[PDB]
């Protein structure tokens, strides 16, 4: 029974290491990651003035969500290079018992963060119609929340008990299902009363957010889509995994952000 080796990482880091390749190709998508982040940051701080007053709390928004996203995707990035070590005598990166273990609590704290505000923000660029505000926040932050709490409890489960990973991930997505049902109602809303061009942004809001979201459970299940004994149950799942996390993070987080302040603006003087 292997003790050291939590999460997927962790194991196949305890059990057949991660060749050069996939350690330095991992580390370096989650470098990427954090600089995005930190590009986007001042993105939002500095256009901030180029739309109207009454939308800027999504411009807003973004930027508090590029600093979180800044600041846990670097600790995620530093938890990934401190945790697997090179082995001279196999010639690949095993699990450091000597360093703090691979930790998936970084990104889940962002997600946690950030979904909720992610959320909220459109609600400041669009105008709803026949739905209110704060009925469509709560149902935004309750699902938000228990969507990434339930994904939270799951992942723990990832290795030692499949059934109770499963399980869980299916709780998480009928969350998430319901988010997608209420930021369609949104999406459609905030179509009605703006101009053509402000609705074909948000149809490309929508597209980007119905990809980009569901990514994540992609990237969830990911070591498991080939099955237990397929080629994705293995350092190139984990290698998968990390890829798409952060694409969809970039797109969730950075592109998402661009549409709607470009949304603002089309909304703003023309
Ligand atoms: C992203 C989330 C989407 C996931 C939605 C999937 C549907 C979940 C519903 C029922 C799962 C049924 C349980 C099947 C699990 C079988 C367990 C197994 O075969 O492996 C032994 C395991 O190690 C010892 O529990
Ligand atoms: C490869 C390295 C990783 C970097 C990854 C890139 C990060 C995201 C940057 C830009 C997103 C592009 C979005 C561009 C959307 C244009 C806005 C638009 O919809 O058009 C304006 C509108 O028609 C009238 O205001
Ligand atoms: C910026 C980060 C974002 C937008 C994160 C979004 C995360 C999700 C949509 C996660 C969804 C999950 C499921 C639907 C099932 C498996 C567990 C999760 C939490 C990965
Ligand atoms: C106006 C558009 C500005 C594009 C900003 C390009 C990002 C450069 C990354 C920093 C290196
Ligand atoms: C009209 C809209 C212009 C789009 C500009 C988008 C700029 C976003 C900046 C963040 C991405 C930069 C990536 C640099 C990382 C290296
Ligand atoms: C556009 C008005 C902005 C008011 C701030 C509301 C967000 C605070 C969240 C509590
Ligand atoms: C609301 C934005 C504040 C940032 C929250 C992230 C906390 C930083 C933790 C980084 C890990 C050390
Ligand atoms: C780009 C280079 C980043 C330089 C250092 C980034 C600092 C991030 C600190 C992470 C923990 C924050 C503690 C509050
Ligand atoms: C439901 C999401 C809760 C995530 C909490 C994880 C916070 C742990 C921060 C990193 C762990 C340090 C080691
Ligand atoms: C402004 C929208 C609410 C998000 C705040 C962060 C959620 C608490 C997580 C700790
Ligand atoms: C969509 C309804 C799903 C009902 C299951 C609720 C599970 C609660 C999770 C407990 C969190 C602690
Ligand atoms: C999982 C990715 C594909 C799903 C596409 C769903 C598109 C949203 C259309 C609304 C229908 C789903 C509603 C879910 C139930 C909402 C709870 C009330
Ligand atoms: C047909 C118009 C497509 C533009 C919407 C955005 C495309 C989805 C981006 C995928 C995110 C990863
Ligand atoms: C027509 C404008 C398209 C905006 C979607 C951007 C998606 C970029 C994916 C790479
Ligand atoms: C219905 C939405 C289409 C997006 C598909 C992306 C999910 C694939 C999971 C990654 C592998
Ligand atoms: C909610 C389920 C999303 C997972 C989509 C990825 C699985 C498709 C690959 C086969
Ligand atoms: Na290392």
């Amino acid at each position: 029974t292997q003790e050291l080796g939590a999460n997927f990482e962790n194991f196949i880091g305890a059990t057949e290491g991660f060749s050069e390749i996939a350690y330095q190709f991992t580390s370096h998508i989650l470098t990427l990651g954090y600089a995005v982040m930190l590009a986007g940051l001042l993105y939002f701080i500095l256009t901030i003035k180029n739309v109207d007053k009454k939308f800027q709390m999504s411009n807003i928004l973004s930027a508090v969500v590029m600093v979180s996203a800044f600041l846990l995707l670097y600790a995620q990035a530093q938890n990934w290079t401190s945790s697997f070590t090179f082995n001279e005598e196999v010639g690949r990166y095993f699990l450091d018992p000597s360093g703090d273990l691979f930790n998936n609590g970084y990104r889940y704290l962002n997600w946690l963060i950030d979904v909720p505000m992610l959320l909220f923000q459109i609600l400041f660029v669009v105008s709803l119609t026949t739905s209110k505000f704060s009925s469509v926040r709560n149902q935004f932050w309750f699902s938000g929340a228990m969507m990434i709490i339930t994904g939270y409890i799951g992942q723990f489960y990832e290795v030692s008990n499949l059934t109770a990973f499963l399980v869980w991930g299916a709780i998480s997505s009928a969350f998430f299902f319901h988010i997608l049902w209420v930021m369609k109602k949104v999406i459609n809303e905030g179509k009605e009363g703006i101009s053509p061009a402000g609705q074909k942004i948000l149809s490309n809001i929508w597209i980007l957010f119905l990809i980009s979201w569901t990514l994540y459970p992609g990237a969830y299940l990911m070591p498991y889509l080939t099955g237990v004994d397929g080629f994705l149950y293995s350092e190139d799942g984990v290698m998968a995994r990390q890829l798409v996390y952060t694409i969809a993070d970039v797109s969730s987080k950075v592109i998402y952000g661009v549409l709607l302040f470009n949304l603002a603006i089309t909304l703003s003087k023309n």
